[PDB]
């Protein structure tokens, strides 16, 4: 059996905003917390549906295990540029979240992309501006002044600082904010405002950050009810050559066994300056061994990998077919990590790691039993009456439609046997996130539209083992 | 006055190897030391005059102000691949050197390029191979093993470690090297010599280093009679995005003024993976503030540089004309650093640093009164009775011909106004290196051909100044 859909994030209708003024909801993430709570995350795309604009990172909570859901809690929404001529592209952007709970600390992390005002990924500059500087062993974000060339950093209490190293006070950027963090990056000269460092057009202040892709994180210590101010984790994980670095949205994992047990894995992907979105999309994970304090980049699956007798690297590649993008991560009972990667083979592409996410084996396994129409997927480990299984959910196709939940037995070394492919949602079907619910039940937050819904409405369903196996 | 042609590094004739079977000599570097000694350095290009093959770093000394010269002392020459099916491209390569002396320590530095077997610069791999890896960092050089993906590292005493971090113990590379350092890189299984980590063709050992460009350093404390084993400085200065990193050959300086007195400046240039040789050649310096122990990279002249309306970076640029390659550096008495860069404008190109070679000013000064036929140049600071004077020497044109010596008056602001341009050599003329001999006398080692000489024969000329004035 399978429950009827419960709509958790309701988008507007026929191009028009909903009751709150919001046209679109988008990128689902679902988390089952130690307290038994269900946390549902999404992009709140106010006016409109594209991969940019006024977008907030929002969650909702359920305590009755998915029956009823509380209020929308906004984690982060950066304030729009009020003097931008095109308001649909006139806001700093947060986009795509990953959720994970550290089982030791009970801390819940939401990691998500950040772009200043622009078209977030489809609006990146073709030239690099340095985003960060290491002054005397400490890393500070850079600022670029109008007309002037040179450093400018952000130190101490948001006190700016000239390329001279002179504490040119008057100037402060806010980073211990305050309201719902919409005032992050606000620039003051005195007690009076001015502008915001994430503003790109028609600026009322002289300072902006570098035009780049960024990676932010916020945490909750009260089961998802209140969230910390965004931590900029970018410099810990982003290399000099990297153009884009963003999350593979959905739900991350904590390793439960082997010598790296307790390691947090967050799926991510990069583009390089050689081919950007045309032929360099490359999956990897970032990880933390200290309960979310510091983060590190693992190697890309495409690093030192052989395609057609020629080795590639994610920093230099230009090959459309060899890309792998958004991914979903799972650990086996034998300690292996499997990375299910969105790609362009029409097939399920899977990478294998032996050292817990850092390095990847030579070959990408392909399963013709599971279609991939170039859309996000979620997969989870689950134990049923002995051993062992993985549950994977994505569009059946052709196109982003006919939602499928696929069931595989985990064999031996460490092989997968696809046992059944059960339809879960007819009509439009895109992004989705699976969770184990306890007691042989499972949950899913997925993208789907009906009856003129804008794109997308995010909906929840429970199901049991019978729905999966017969 | 001007002294007649005095050859130091004699090339061959009409495609014949000279007395010692060395067809070609190339890339002059001239240094006068603390004891008054002159050092002349060259590419010992044994097999041809191309930018690859079997090349040794060699010097010849003079105690008598360049009257007569001592014999050849090989700094470094890596042994050839005896199994390579083409000897002309069948050797690990060293190429281009900078000479410089620390005034306080008297240590003389030779900084030069290195490539494994191949066409060094004209034969670089299309895709990135990681060359180094931090482990409890601790940075080690990577080895790749035929048939396998995965690190392999060179650790203590040259012991090869497996990608897992297990000692192969058996496998070891020669790091403290002995002979002419010709055994550097040799790979052993115990006392069994198998091959060399710098060979890339028809290999006899299982391991090779990354196909990349490297930057090596040797030093002598005995005024140039013996030299240490090559030190690999690459990982201190070469960023991840960099394809090529190599020196602007000739002679370096030490800062004598300002808040950075004692800093050693080595001119270098980089390429990127977007356009490599076709549009990315970018001049910068590397420097040492601790007497040549540790090195750091300065920012490129092309970093955040407004050109043709747009801002570029050395890591992302594709602009042929905006390139700046080999360069020579001088400090002014007001503390400014000037960088004369080989370019493709036909003009002389000059950039200014006000923080001792790290950052560069918005603007590149073009001096039409001075020609540049896209070839290396040489410049030195020199006081004579007044203020302030710089000598710049290069080709006259059209083509690599007519050795010119130009003089400029260093104004206080501090621009420079050119006074006279005097021919020092007729015929075909290319690379050169200038020094200050004292008593208002100057010396120049340069590149020249006559009587069917293989190119080049590298000749010396001593003289002032009435040549410059009158
Ligand atoms: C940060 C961002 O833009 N993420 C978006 C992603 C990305 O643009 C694409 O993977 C580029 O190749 O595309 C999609 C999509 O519905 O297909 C949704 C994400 O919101
Ligand atoms: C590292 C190296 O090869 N240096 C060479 C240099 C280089 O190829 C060029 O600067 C690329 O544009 O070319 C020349 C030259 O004929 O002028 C001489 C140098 O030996
Ligand atoms: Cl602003």
């Amino acid at each position: 059996a399978l429950t009827e859909k419960t709509d958790i994030f309701e988008s507007g209708r026929n191009g028009k905003p909903n009751k709150d003024g919001i046209k679109s909801y988008r990128i689902p993430a679902l988390l089952k917390t130690d307290k038994g709570t269900l946390i549902a995350g999404a992009d709140e795309r106010r006016l409109h549906s594209s991969d940019w604009g006024d977008i907030g990172m929002v969650i909702r909570r359920s305590e009755d295990n998915g029956k009823t859901w509380g209020d929308r809690v906004t984690i982060t929404n950066l304030r729009d540029n009020p003097k931008a001529s095109d308001p649909s592209i006139g806001s700093p952007v947060n986009i795509d979240m990953v959720l994970v709970q550290d089982p030791e600390t009970k801390r819940i992390f939401s990691i998500y992309d950040m772009f200043p005002e622009g078209k977030g990924i489809f609006g990146m500059s073709s030239q690099k501006e340095e985003a960060y500087k290491k002054i005397d062993g400490k890393t500070y974000q850079i600022l670029y002044r109008e007309g002037e060339k040179g450093a400018y950093t952000i130190r101490e209490n948001g006190t700016v600082y000239t390329p001279d190293g002179k504490a040119t006070d008057y100037r402060v950027v806010v980073d211990p904010v305050k309201p719902a963090y919409s005032d992050k990056g606000d620039l003051y000269k005195g007690n009076q405002l001015l502008g915001n460092i994430y503003f790109t057009t028609n600026k009322t202040s002289p300072f902006r950050i570098a035009k780049d892709s960024y990676l932010w994180m916020s945490y909750s210590d009260d089961d998802g009810k209140t969230w910390s101010a965004p931590q900029d984790i970018t410099p810990m994980v982003k290399a000099d050559w990297m153009k884009f670095l963003g999350v593979g949205p959905g739900t991350g994992i904590v390793l439960r066994n082997g010598p790296h047990k307790g390691r947090i894995l967050i799926p991510v992907y990069t583009t390089n300056n050689v081919s950007h979105l045309n032929g360099s999309q490359s999956s990897r994970i970032i990880y933390s061994d200290d309960h979310g304090k510091t983060w590190h980049a693992g190697e890309a699956v495409n690093d030192n990998r052989q395609v057609d007798g020629q080795k590639i690297h994610s920093s230099t590649m230009n090959n459309r077919r060899a890309q792998n993008t958004e991914s979903t991560v799972v650990q086996l009972n034998n300690g292996d990590v499997k990375l299910f990667m969105r790609g362009l083979t029409g097939d399920l592409q899977v990478a294998t790691s032996k050292d817990g996410g850092v390095t990847w084996e030579k070959d990408i396994k392909r399963y013709p039993q599971v279609k991939d129409v170039y859309v996000q997927m979620s997969a989870i480990h689950t134990m049923h009456e002995g051993k062992e299984y993985i549950i994977l959910s994505n569009a059946g196709g052709p196109k982003r439609e006919n939602g499928m939940v696929h069931l595989a037995r985990v064999e031996e070394n460490g092989e997968l046997t696809w046992l059944k492919h059960n339809p879960i949602q007819k009509g439009e079907f895109a992004y989705n996130s699976l969770q184990e619910l306890g007691n042989g039940e499972y949950g899913i937050l997925y993208e789907h539209t009906e009856k003129g819904q804008n794109a997308y409405t995010l909906s929840f369903r429970k199901f049991n083992w019978d729905f999966l196996s017969k």
